[PDB]
């Protein structure tokens, strides 16, 4: 209690200066030099924003603990553009999230073994999320074959498209957990932090297949569309041409579907109207 919130109110305040006294000047290397020693405070902050139970957030305590992020955040815009950019990318790409790994974290959701299951990727995206509102997640993740970052498209389908259904072994489809449907939201929600991934979505949407099952079948495209609603609709409401495009254009036997998303999208714009002042008339322009 007394040495662990006395050392967690310090680092995070090491942590602080790095950007807000020091890295905001038009020059800092003349210190750089002084501390290119500096390892330390990299592997401190890299484990602080993985797995902030390694140093301080352990206190469970939640107006300290969830402001602790907003630090790492800033820390890396401003390291961003330091010229010393290279040395916090030979650390969080290497270590916290390497490539192929989050492929290999499908191989568990939501199991019996729930003290150790799963939380390992959910460390991973808290952290990467993190790093979107910092920037450097499009270096953090390597480009790949195509416009879509390919590790990207590739666990939308197996982490979450593929693990939602089982109608390959047809035992019984799961009622879930708040916890498994808010965590897969969060997948999702981090695949649409990515370019490219709108022309493979409406595939996944207007999916034919049908779920088999207690007896009775329904559309596995519009289960994930119904079950994971909101994540699907803003996703449609930032991006309303192209969108609507394939909505309208290139949709197919559409009626059980685009029925559904189209009233959705104009339901959840009319929610977010109080402040999305502008983004209704588009919509309804675009149609």
């Amino acid at each position: 209690e007394r040495y662990n919130y006395s050392k967690c109110t310090v680092v995070v305040r090491i942590m602080e200066f790095t950007t807000t006294l020091l890295n905001t000047s038009p020059e800092g290397w003349k210190l750089l030099k002084k501390d290119l020693c500096n390892t330390h405070l990299m592997r401190v902050l890299v484990q602080t924003l993985c797995e902030p139970a390694s140093i301080g957030f352990n206190i469970g305590d939640v107006q300290v603990m969830a402001h602790l992020p907003d630090v790492c955040v800033n820390l890396m815009k401003a390291l961003k553009m330091s010229p010393y950019k290279d040395i916090l990318e030979t650390h969080l790409r290497e270590k916290i999230t390497a490539q192929s790994i989050e492929e290999l974290c499908a191989v568990n959701l939501y199991g019996p073994d729930a003290q150790v299951d799963r939380s390992r990727l959910a460390a991973v995206v808290s952290a990467c999320k993190q790093l979107h509102r910092a920037g450097l997640l499009h270096n953090i993740l390597p480009s790949q074959s195509t416009d879509l970052h390919h590790s990207v498209g590739t666990e939308l389908l197996s982490l979450v498209y593929k693990g939602i259904a089982p109608g390959d072994e047809r035992q019984c489809l799961p009622s879930l957990d708040l916890s498994c449907k808010q965590l897969a939201s969060g997948l999702l929600e981090l695949a649409f932090a990515f370019g490219g991934l709108c022309e493979r979505l409406v595939s996944l949407l207007l999916n034919p297949a049908v779920l088999s099952t207690s007896v009775i079948h329904f559309s596995h495209g519009e289960y994930f569309y119904s079950l994971f609603s909101e994540t699907i609709n803003t996703e449609l409401l930032k991006n309303l041409d192209l969108a609507v495009l394939e909505l309208m254009q290139s949709s197919v036997d559409n009626t059980k579907m685009v029925s559904a998303v189209l009233n959705g999208m104009l339901d959840q714009s009319f929610r977010e109207r109080a402040n999305q002042k502008h983004q209704g008339l588009k919509l309804a322009t675009t149609i």
